[PDB]
């Protein structure tokens, strides 16, 4: 998978905006959301994120769903290194694991389980 925010800001812009949030904004976790490649589901305009650590993935998942105008009747997986992540699993507990060398947490989402 190729990430669009990667294509369009390379790795020092990236790490420079990802120090900054992570110094100034303690407590909040940017995350890059994009479509799984070979997906149908509609693609999501912003791809930034700076949501709370507090917040759960069962709760980034109501968010993400009302963005893609998706039902809880529909199929919808995250992805955090091929892993799907528990949804009680917290935005915070997400990045200290699995966040990348720009400081960005990348979650991709599908209508697929693999
Ligand atoms: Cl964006």
């Amino acid at each position: 998978m190729k990430w669009a925010y990667k294509e369009e800001n390379n790795f020092e812009k990236r790490r420079a905006e990802g120090d900054k949030i992570r110094r100034k904004y303690p407590d909040r976790i940017p995350v890059i959301v994009e479509k799984a490649p070979k997906s149908k589901l509609h693609d999501l305009d912003k791809k930034k994120y700076l949501v709370p650590s507090d917040l759960t993935v069962g709760q980034f998942y109501f968010l993400i769903r009302k963005r893609i105008q998706l039902r809880p009747e529909d199929a919808l997986f995250f992805f955090v290194n091929n892993v799907i992540p528990q949804t009680m699993t917290t935005m915070g507990q997400l990045y200290q694991d699995h966040h990348e060398e720009d400081l960005f947490l990348y979650i991709a989402y599908s209508d697929e389980s693999v």
